[PDB]
This record gives structure tokens, sequence and C-alpha cells, in this order.
């Protein structure tokens, strides 16, 4: 198995000179091939903030990340790296990762505080911004890093190690190579995967600081309760493939991808690339926004409504998703909130029109489960409800049903509640 | 690697027209080729209790799993699945469960409060007995579930993950793709020339059944025909896998020490000690039409040596396998042992669930005791006096304790005696 | 894959008539072919407080551990075990370990009130001192064991489970078991070595627990992992702080030798006692030379640079670029003792002062950190390394090296650290 160098939405060269090393929300790095030697120019999506600028790469570097603070590159063969801030008033370093015969650096990253080097033959070694040596682990074989602030998300694979995850702060590990529920790829593309034999395509913290990964099936994948070591679990919280199917009218195309730079809040940053290429190509197109849809519909199904006919969906399986994806946020945000605190200054309201949509979404559940004349599953979506409001609102639909024992069932929870 | 369709007990067809889509305690579930559909008969073992019944497959459900409150069954290409209530009071639902190219249904379980699906890309859906979806999970890739109320047992496979289990209550997993100490099938040149090779290209894992005990222990039979048991699964850094039945071995133990290969295991449940399963008689492992009666295999550890008890009932018999009881008094200390505590557990944790836990541990403590006196006996016997102080420190009731000072004192270990009475007034004095 | 009996630096026959069955901190344990039968010899380092002995072994034992109470002896094949105390006081006593078609004993160890077997079909057979029965369990299959008094730590692997590794501590009085097949970050295999290979296929040469309790591994990549944190499950981390074949070619002045070899027999507190094998073999053979010592270092060295400096100038090492080697190996040997002292207390009578000591070799490497970083007006740099400092005086001396330097604003910056941690006291 060969380790390739790995870095966050990066692209092959393909047939051209010329590639991405990196991409996110801060902006994205290309490198193009010139002569002997290579011609690096790092762009940012904020103009005002930030300042374009290029430079001559006579190493070769390989790997690259990119953050509000500065930019990292490396060299997986040589060793080499080298930390460029964004403000000139800070100085560059430039250092050499010691490396063994045939070891690789196949991912890197870095922070405000920290520098992260992770290796083919499972060694990680951290520094602080300025280059001090601060600790050398040993790991499983490192295939690819991100970081956020004080955070740490490290992925590891080996035929002796299976498909893991690693996830720390500042040292503390919530998770210690735990395994990852990622699925691996199974042509124009193939230049792809020989570039990046695990498909993964991008990884990142989302906005509120909660681990996300997008690969090769193209669905994004969010640690939830990532502080609570029994109560954590990876959600998928976007199908981009059925999603664009929804968008395409219900056709099979193979002329639009999803190219993942990172998560705000309910909103995947991403770029739609458009033609045989899974991958962007120069020119960088405008980024694009995809709001986030729990994986709950039916391709059959939706097939069997639109026949007389974008996809339309019908009222209970959008009710499903609308509700299932507002718990989902709820939670999170509830934790970032008990934990981090306020970081925007509108989560209180945000939190609170979330729970508003969690409760309409399951009465759109409550009448048509009375609308079967189904007692019990009605009955069962009741106790589900947050807001009295709520409860109030089900005894109108229950009224206006016929169904007279479920009224007095549902005062009888108003009257728990209201202890 | 191809994932198939799994269910508790589940049977081939082989080259025949019918197989059993699950089974239990509580029943079994049949279908039969029927040209472009199947006749699907539920049965069940307490007739006084339930009703059997029959109705027709259009769609070719290969899922199944059966409970004391309904039927679920599930369409492992379609992603249908249909919850069917053993009381017609309350109404069957379908549902289509959402799937991906060449995504498939592996694995479906229910709980009077829970519907559970897994599928081959590792999506996790659970339910509520009704059909509302409460949690849409990702995991490893899926190949068998089971579950129990609120708990819920899953085992995972992959080229990339290995083989795991993961233990979670509804949420919070007591075990997370934690590795699953169980063998897998070895098909060999032996195997593919084997008439019982169907049911390894329609169980790859070998997984036999897999469920909750009576007391809510978590089970899993594999191909090695060994019942093993998670102890201890409440506390995670005290967490173990037990062998606590070798069915090859206790038919081996049964049929007088030799080598049967037309006798084999098919487990149902495991109730306190005693295994519920189908003795099948034949060439094929699976069970086939017509069921025979439900038998009972007691379990017992592994811990005897196929050459000793061959020399050891060689000489009885010239003074089933007899075993001496000083010997047969290990395996009956360390099961023992074993069931103590996890019923101990059970109880301080869920409390009695039946009514008679406490005499069921009462008796069981006993036989403790018991096997360990004769351990300490043999120990005495051979004048080793810091074996059967050790043995002495293991026992539970203060009179047990009595009972070894005799055997010391018959013995003439009057050193022995001194120090064993020492543990009693220490015992004495921490109360 | 096949499983094959392992014993802690144990080596094998090779083309001779003898060998290794396991090698420790406490002695070695060696078997000469005697016609059909086997004579063994167990034989101590303290000549003083333990007893050399011989016995002619009929069974054929492969498999063996050897700890200050007595020598636990196996056979893979017939699953015969034998637990003989070093006193004779206590009797020895011997096992049958059931054992399915294909079923082998891979692994033993023994503690003063358990002894440990463990098979290739993942079965886990326990037994007090004395040969009782107390557990029969089943894991990914065990690989490799070692015992420090109460303290187990085993090694699994499977096609199925991957590598992975056990921690736990059964004591007279207290249960605690610190973790439970977690991955294990070991390197694995890919010739006149090739008996060794057929003989270890994982590659594991040996493992133990340090003098001051931590769990050690050296693999086939000749590097001591060490892990650290091992009682806090969150903070837990394996250390490289030994590569042996990088150290072996600054000794021999960074040409690449294949003539000399290391093999591990215990790590005490900063240095790992092991046997330098010259020749074509890995493994030691008979007669033993006399045990050698070998100072740990951090990996933290690049070969080309080191060359290029040392031309510029045993490999020598300039002051700047050695202090933080220094400052990691001190950094890291001080998380260690500091955890072992607030846990176990003190063990052998100067642990406090090697502990003082060790916080003062600390200090100096970041000073000396901190004046590279001075000397290159690296302002920010040179302050992030003053926060790293322990003692107050440390901080003093930065100052002055501060003020040397000509950089005010780092003085003043330094100063009100002093001041911060003035009040906070």
């Amino acid at each position: 198995f060969r380790y390739m160098p790995f870095s966050p939405a990066g692209t092959p060269f393909g047939f051209t000179d010329r590639r991405y090393l990196t991409m996110n929300e801060v902006g994205y790095v290309s490198t193009v091939k010139n002569s002997e030697q290579y011609s690096i120019t790092v762009s940012f999506f904020d103009v005002g903030r930030f300042r374009e600028y290029h430079f001559e790469d006579l190493f070769g570097y390989d790997l690259c990340f990119l953050n509000e603070k500065g930019t990292l590159f490396g060299q997986s063969k040589t060793g080499q790296i080298q930390y460029r801030p964004h403000d000139s008033i800070h100085s560059n370093w430039t250092k050499i990762i010691p490396l063994q015969a045939g070891e690789r650096i196949t991912s890197v990253a870095a922070t405000p505080v920290r520098v992260i080097v992770g290796t083919s033959l499972g060694y990680f070694r951290s520094f602080n911004q300025f280059g001090v040596p601060f600790a050398v682990e040993k790991t499983s074989p490192i295939v690819a890093l991100t970081a956020q602030n004080y955070r740490v998300f490290s992925v590891h694979y080996s035929q002796f190690h299976g498909l893991s995850y690693s996830l720390s702060e500042l040292k503390r590990y919530y998770k210690r190579e735990c395994p990852l529920p990622m699925s691996l790829p199974n042509d124009a593309n193939l230049d792809y995967y020989n570039f990046n034999p695990m498909g993964i395509k991008s990884l990142f913290f989302s906005s509120y600081g909660d681990p996300c990964i997008f690969g090769s099936d193209n669905t994004l994948l969010l640690l939830s309760k990532w502080r609570s070591p029994e109560e954590s679990k990876w959600l998928p919280i976007l199908d981009s493939n059925m999603e664009i199917w929804k968008m395409s009218g219900g056709k099979e195309t193979t002329d639009i991808h999803v190219w993942p730079l990172a998560l705000a809040y309910d909103t995947l940053n991403c770029i739609l690339v458009k033609g045989k290429h899974i991958w962007p190509e120069f020119p960088l197109p405008l980024p694009s926004e995809m709001e986030i849809r729990m994986p709950v519909f039916v391709k059959s199904k939706l097939l069997e409504e639109n026949k007389a006919i974008e996809i339309q969906i019908p009222v209970s399986m959008a009710a499903e998703e609308e509700y299932l994806r507002s718990k989902v946020l709820s939670e999170l945000l509830t934790d970032t909130l008990e934990n981090d605190g306020e970081m925007y200054g509108n989560e209180n309201e945000v939190l609170a029109a979330l729970n508003g949509a969690y409760d309409k979404a399951l009465l759109r559940l409550f009448a048509s489960a009375c609308s079967d004349q189904n007692v019990e599953k009605a009955l069962s979506l009741a106790h589900e409800l947050k807001q009295d409001r709520a409860l109030t609102a089900a005894v109108k639909i229950s009224e206006r049903a016929e169904l007279p024992s479920l009224v007095k069932k549902i005062n009888n929870i108003r009257e728990a509640r209201y202890e």
C-alpha cells in the first residue's frame, strides 16, 4: 500500500502543469510547474482582510495547510516544512523533519499555537507557531490531518490497524484511534485515486468546532457528542449525490460534483465542479452553498411520486427530514453552548427558532398519522413534542380527527409536563 | 466480500424450496418458494399463548426478527420492511429504508419499543415500534443485529475495520466497535468439498445466532459452535468475553469420547445456565423441515483435556464420559464463579426480573463453595498447604470456612487450621 | 499467517544446538539439544540473591518466563506448563492446557499471584501461583506477554483485529484495568536473519515494564517505545525514546553499519540494558558477553544536518542543536517520574533527587535554546521558550540573557511572567 501526501481539498496535476495544494473557507493554494521549479500562489476569498501573494518553490512542496493566521508548506520526500505567517510582522521559519528510509510526510496542519506533522511510519511531531519542538509521538500511520485553534483531528490507516481517527485538544485525547465509519472507494478520474487512494476529499472542524469529514461517497459525516466518550456518534448529514439528483430533476448526471470547503452551522461551503473531472480546475468557480439534509429520502418512492412530471418531495417525507435535522442541530448547538458558550451572538435565538421548527415538523407527522387513523403512532409522536404550545396545537388537530381518547391522553401528557 | 442478509438462527435454501427466516425461544419463521412469490409461516412454541399464522409474500423477504410482541420482515434489496404485531388489535406498518446504489439491508431487529435496521454501508437506522424515525447513525458495515428492550448488540465487519461489535442502550454506548474474539469460518479445500458449503455462502461470518440472554447479557454463537458471553459489560474497563459452552466438546463427552459428525447444535437462546437449542441430526448442520422438538444444553466451562478425560474414564470403568469429582470441581468452581458474578451484577443494577433471582443466586453461591471445598480437600489430601489456604480465601460463606477447618483437621494440618480461623476472625471483625 | 511461541528476548536455534528461551533484567534461560531431550539452564545476573540451576527437559519447552519469584515453562504443542518457584520451599506444579487441533500456546507470563497463558485461538487462561484455575477468557489472539509485580502488559494480533495491546493490574487487594485491546502503534516487519523471522514473525524482540513501572516494547524497527500517562485513559501516549539504529549510526561516525545490533533486556530510568551483538546474526549467541548500556535519545536529529555540522566542526553535535533533544528528553522523563512519584511513591530512595536534577537539565536545555532565539533577534520565539521554564531562577537567568542580547521588549515581558507567578503563589 502506498501512502500519498494529503492536504485538505487538494487536487491532482492530471494532464495539466498546475493543481490546488489545499482549499477551505479561508482561501486556496495553487502550484504551477515551472521547469525545474514550481510557482506557488496563495489566494484568499476575503480580499479585504488578506492580500494574495506569490513565490517560487525550489523544493517542490506537495503538502499544504491554510488558516486565518498563516500558511504551512511541506515536502513529503525531503521532509522539509515551512510556515509562512500572513502578517509579515511575524517572520517565516523553515524546518527539516527527520525521515527514515521510505518514510514520507503524509499530512500537515497548523493552528495559531501549533504546527503538526504526520508520517507514513506513524510518527506524530508537534511544534509551536514559532517552530519549537514540543512532542514526538508514535501513532498508527497518519493519512489525514486537520486542526482548529486547540483541537486536532487526525485520521489513521494501516493494514495492521485498520481505519481509525483521533481527536485531541490542549494534551488530551477525547478519541484515541477509534474506528472511523467512513466509506472507502471501489475512468477519467483514475488520476485522482492514484493521488488520493483513501478518497478523503476533505476534513475539517465546523464553525462550531465539531469534526467533519467528506469522503469518496460524497457524504458529509459529523461527529456528535464528541465531548462524551460513551455518547459519541457519527452522523451522515449530507448526501451530496442525492441532493444533486433532486436538483437535476431525477437524472443520473456525471458532470456535476461537489468539492467540500467547510461547514457553516447548517450550510456546506463547497465548489460545484462541472465536467468529467470530479476535482476543480483553473480557473476556480465561485463558491456555492449547500444546505444539509438527513438521508431519509427514498429514491424509489421519489420515482413513484414524480412520474407525472426539481423533484417534488412529499410532506411526510419532508417533515421527517426537518424533524430529524432540527433534532440533530439542537443537540449539537446546546452542547456547544453549555461547554464553549455563545460564539457568534445569535445562538440563543438560533436554538430557539430551531426548537420551533422541530415542533412544526412533528405536528405535520402527527397530522398525517391522525389522517391515517393511526391512534398509537400519533400518541407516540405527541410525547416527542417540546413546547407546551405545540401540545396545545396537537389537541386541535386531534379534535378535528374524531379521536377523543387521543385528546384525553395528550391532555394527560400536559398534566405530567405541568409538574 | 459479499454482505449477506442476516437473521438469528436463519437457514439457507440449499437445493430445497424452503428455509427458516429466523428462530429463537419464541418460535420460528419459515418461507417457501411459491412460483414468483413466497409462503411465509410464523410458528410458536407456546401454542396456548400465540396463534400460528400464514400469509403470501409478494416482495421476497429475506430478513426477519421475532419477539414476543411481533414479527419484523425485511427485503435486503429494496429496503422494504414490515412490522406485524401478533395481536391484530395493533395495525401492521410497512416502511421503505433509503438505500444507495449497491447498499443492502444486512440485519434487522425489534423490541417492544424499538425497530432497528443495519446496512452494508454501515447505516444504522432506529425507529419506535410504530415506525417513527429517531436516529440515523454511520457505523462500520453491519453484519448482524440483535436487540432486547432498549439494548442493542451489533456486529461489524469490513476489510478496513476488521471484526468488531458494539453494545448500546437507548443514547449510550457501553462498547463502540471493540474487537470481537469470535472465530471466522475456514473455507479451505475440505469445506469446499463439504455438504454445508451452502450455509457459509449464506452466512459468511458463520454467526449461527446472537442474542441477549434472559438476564440481559450479550451472547453470540459462531462457526466453532462455542457460546460466547460478554461479562461485566456495564463496566467498560472490566468487560471480558467468556466461552461458556463448547458444544463440540460437550457432545463429544455425551457420545462417550468419540468424534461424531452427525450431531449439530442450533442455538435459540440462553436461559440463565441452559442453552435452548435444536439438535440437528444428519449431514447438514442447519435444521430442516419438519423441525424437531427444542432441546436443552447446560453450559460448561472448557477446562478439560480430551486425553486426560479418556484415561480417567477408563480407570473408573475398570474399577457419557465419567469425570472424577476433584477434576469436575474445577469446571464447577469456574462456572459458578462466572454465573455468580453475572447474576450479582444483574441484581444490583436491574433488580429481580422474574422474582426468584435471589434464591437462584443463593443456590449458586452454595454450589460455588461446595466446588471450592472439593478442590480444598484434594489440596489437603496432597499435603499442599499453600494451595489449600489459597482456595480457602475464595470461599464466600463463613460456614464454608468452618467446613474447611474440619477438612484441615481430618487431614491433620494444624497450621492450616489456625490460618483459616484467622480468616473467619478477620471477616467477622470487618462487619 | 502463522502464530509462533513468543518469549521476551528469546533466540532461535539457527544452525546451533542451543538457544535462549528468554532474557530479561533478572537473568536468562537457555536450552541445549541433548540427544532426544534438552538441558535447561536458568541463570541470574545477581548471583548473590538467586541460585543458578539446571534440569533435563523431556517435553521440549519452547516457552519461558522468568521473574524474581520463579520460572514458568511451556510447551506450545502439547499445552504442558510448569511453574518452578525459585525458593524450593514452594513445590513445582505442572498443568496441561486444553488445546484444540492446531491451537498453540503463543505466550506465557507470571505474577506473584497469577500464571497466565495465551493461545493462538484467542483463549486466555489464568491460574494462581499454585495451579488453581481462576479464569477462562476469549480475547484477540495474544502474541506477547510481560509482567512486573502485579501489572500485566499483553500484545494482541489477528488479521481481523489488527495490532493491539492491553494493560491491567490485578494485585493482592485491588483490581484495575488500564487498557483493553487499544491499538498498538508498533511497526511490523516487511538473508542471514531468515531463521529469526520464521522464529518471530511479529518481530517483537522484547517487551517489558521499565524499572519505574512503565510499559516498553522493542520491535523490528529497533526503536524503544514507552507508554506515557498510562494511568490516565485520555492522556495516554506512546513515545519513541530510542532509535537504536540512529544512535549506532552516530557512534560509528555516521557510517551505515550492518554488523552491530541491539538486543533489549530492560529499561533503567534513562538507560537501556542490552546486549551488543556483533556479526551477521542480530540475536545473541552462546556464550553471552557482558550486558551493555545505551542511554536513551529522542529521534529529533536529521542525518544530513548532523553530517554537515560534524564536517564544519562519534558524531559531534552543536550545543544549540543538541539542546532540543535534551529539552524533550528531560521533559518526557520528568513527566513520567512525576507521575510515578505521585501515584506509587518513592521506590528506590533517590527519586526526589533524580527528579530535581532532571528539572535542572530541563531548564538548562531551554535556556540554551532561548539564547539561540535571542541570537537571531527572534523575540516571539524566545518569549515562547520562556513560558516553558519551571524554576523562577531560570526565568531570572532568561532576563539576564535577554539584557545581554539588547532585547528590551523581551526583558519587559519576561518580567511580567515573574511578576504574575509571584502573586499566584
